[PDB]
């Protein structure tokens, strides 16, 4: 493992990770569906 996650789509739950081709739903606003840490990286 040497990648994570970088957007999630909430309408369908599919993932990107700011490498290789773009998906679709990413060309309209990256904004709306990027991926945050809501909790801290220190949990299990």
């Amino acid at each position: 493992m040497s990648t994570v996650p970088k957007y999630r789509d909430p309408a369908t739950g599919k993932t990107w990770s700011g490498r290789g081709r773009q998906p679709a739903w990413l060309g309209n606003d990256p904004a709306a569906f990027l991926i945050q840490p809501d909790l801290p990286a220190i949990l299990e």
